This record gives structure tokens, sequence and C-alpha cells, in this order.
């Protein structure tokens, strides 16, 4: 067998033009091929523009329409995503002009607000600046936009999310005030332009939770924070996205989500979202890759 790696690692230098150009050309072909018989002359013109931009600047910028197409095709190309059947239902937020961590935080607040929609969940992706030389990466160090902290007990058992024990310690190490509950929402840890990450508490009013029906509960919004979007040889190492829950196992239910009017992929929702998708009809690439946990690769500039 010849599987590919599902992981795309860091770089220390810009992608070589000899490697970048063929990938860009192939993506430009995929995009204009989505029109099939139209736009031959526009296709060729974009090819020339992209090629001269790469030759002059070492890289290129996607148009907004190309970016939107890319995020949706990468979604379509996600092997295990059940949601991908309605891939046209995706809202894109273009944050490619973002420069600071504070600005990242505001983009993410907007994303969480839009996607949560008081429970009527909408799928969205926010795209931060593409990798340049690999020394100025944007990254969310979180695995999810919303997730509970995990604390190790003296007996070896975990309080909270057992899967986040390491990340939770990192937050504490970064100065995050360690509460000790079973449902403490982790802070956003945000890296801008390759700098050391900064810690931002998520405004509590932005976190919608479903109370189970006892003591249990969970967050309504499943958002993956840590993957990298690849398209036309370009890499976007910060591109958080969300859908809604499957419900078959959230980790804490099907009644409680439905009761509090929080979207899950039940039969009604499956049918309606596919219906909405269908109405929009009026090496895989692009692709979402996993990355190496950034605290394992980051070179600390301040380390205080
Ligand atoms: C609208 C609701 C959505 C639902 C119900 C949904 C559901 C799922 C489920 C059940 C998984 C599989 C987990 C596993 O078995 O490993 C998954 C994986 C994934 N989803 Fe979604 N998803 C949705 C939206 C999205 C969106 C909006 C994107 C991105 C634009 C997306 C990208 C992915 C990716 C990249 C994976 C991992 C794929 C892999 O590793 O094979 N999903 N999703
Ligand atoms: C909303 O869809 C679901 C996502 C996660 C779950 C729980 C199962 N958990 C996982 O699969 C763990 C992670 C996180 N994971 C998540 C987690 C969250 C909160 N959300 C998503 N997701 C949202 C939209 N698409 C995917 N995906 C992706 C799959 N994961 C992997 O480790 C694969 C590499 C095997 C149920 C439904």
């Amino acid at each position: 067998m010849n599987p590919k790696s599902l992981t795309r690692g860091p770089r220390d230098k810009p992608t070589p033009l000899e490697e970048l150009l063929p990938h860009a050309i192939e993506f430009i072909n995929q995009y204009y091929g989505s029109f099939k018989e139209a736009k031959i002359e526009e296709h060729l013109a974009r090819l020339e523009a992209v090629t001269k931009e790469i030759e002059t600047t070492g890289t290129y910028q996607l148009t907004l329409d190309e970016l939107i197409f890319a995020t949706k095709m990468a979604w379509r190309n996600a092997p295990r995503c059940i949601g991908r059947i309605q891939w046209s239902n995706l809202q894109v937020f273009d944050a490619r002009n973002c420069s600071t961590a504070q600005e990242m935080f505001q983009h993410i607040c907007r994303h969480i607000l839009y996607a949560t929609n008081n429970g009527n969940i909408r799928s969205a992706i926010t795209v931060f600046p593409q990798r340049s030389d690999g020394k100025h990466d944007f990254r969310l160090w979180n695995s999810q936009l919303i997730r509970y902290a995990g604390y190790q007990m003296p007996d070896g058992t975990i309080r909270g999310d057992a899967a986040t024990l390491e990340f939770t310690q990192l937050c504490i190490d970064l100065g995050w005030k360690p509460r000790y509950g079973r449902f403490d929402v982790l802070p956003l840890v945000l890296q801008a332009d390759g700098q050391d990450p900064e810690v931002f508490e998520i405004p509590p009013d932005l976190v919608l939770e479903v109370t189970m029906e006892l003591g249990l509960k969970w967050y309504a919004l499943p958002a993956v924070a840590n993957m990298l979007l690849e398209v036309g040889g370009l890499e976007f190492p910060a591109c958080p996205f969300n859908g809604w829950y499957m419900g078959t196992e959230i980790g804490v239910v099907l009644h409680s989500f439905q009761k509090q009017n929080v979207t899950i992929m039940d039969h009604h929702t499956a049918s309606e979202s596919f219906m909405k998708h269908m109405q929009n009809e009026y090496v895989l690439s692009p692709f979402y890759y996993y990355q190496i946990e950034p605290w394992k690769t980051h070179i600390w500039q301040n380390e205080h």
C-alpha cells in the first residue's frame, strides 16, 4: 500500500518556486474546471497573473472566490467527515489580513458567535494568513475552539477532559489561572506571525452549553482549531472550522440537544441540510491536514 501522510509539518523556508508553480497551476485548473466549458480566456489570464506573481514575489494570493472554493473542496475531500455531503453549506470568514493575536481573538469571537447562532448551528471556517517562510506562522494551539480543561488527580485519574491534560498544563504554565472544575472552558492560545502564543479567555456568554437530562453538560459547538488547509501549494496553518454534532457520542443527550434547540445531525437535520445543499445547485488537494502540536516545535522567543 502507498497511503499518504495526513500530517503536514512546519517549514523553515518559503516553498520552492519549482514546487509551488505546478501545484498552483493544477489548482487554478481545478477551479476553472468547475465552470467546465466557460471562461477559457479567463482561465488563461489567471494562469499568467499567478505565474508572474510567484516569479516576482515568491508566492501568490488566491482570490476570495478561489479561497471559498478551496475550503469547500477540502471539506468535500475529508475522508471521514459525515458532514461533507452538504459541503456547499459553509460560511467563510477571510482573515488573511490579520496581523496580531488580539486581532485573531476578535476573528474567533465573531466565528463562535456566527456559528453558534443561539443554538441554530451554522458551519463556518475562518482563514488566517497563509504560511510565508514558515517562521511567521499563525496557529491556534488549541485542538478545539471550545473544550474543557483536564486536571490530573493524585491517583492517576483525570478531572475534566482526559484528552487535554497536556494542553491544560501548558495554559497553566502560560499563566492561566487554574480553576479545578469538571467543566472549565480552556482559554484560546493564539500564535500570530510566529511569535510566542498569547492566552485569551473566551467570553463566557459566547459559550453555549447543553445541560444533560444529573450533573452533566457539554458545549454545543464542535469546532476544530488545529488543522492546516492546503491549496495550490499554499498552506494555511490557522483555519479553524466548525459543524454541528453527530450526537452518537459527544463525550459527556440526543433529547437534551433537541430540547434546547441545539442542532445535531439527526434525520431531520440530515434531510434539511442536504436539501439546502441541493438547492445551492441553482494526493488529494485542496485538503485539511493535521499538524504537529505547536508546543513541541515552537522556539520560544521570550520564555518568561
Ligand atoms: C455541518 C456538520 C458537520 C458534521 C455533522 C461533521 C461531522 C464529522 C464527523 C462525524 C467526523 C468524523 C470523526 C472521525 O470518525 O474521526 C468529521 C471529521 C472531519 N470533519 Fe466534519 N462535520 C461537519 C462539518 C465540517 C466542516 C464545516 C468541515 C470543514 C470545512 C469539516 C471537516 C472535517 C475534517 C477535516 C475531519 C477529519 C477528516 C479525516 O481525518 O478523515 N467538517 N466531521
Ligand atoms: C461533530 O462531529 C463530531 C466530532 C467529534 C465527536 C467525538 C469523537 N472524537 C473524535 O473523533 C476526536 C478527534 C476530534 N475531532 C473533532 C472534534 C470536534 C469537537 N469537532 C470535529 N468536527 C467538527 C466538524 N467536523 C469535525 N471533529 C476530529 C476527529 N478526531 C480524531 O482524533 C480523528 C483524527 C480520528 C463526535 C461528533
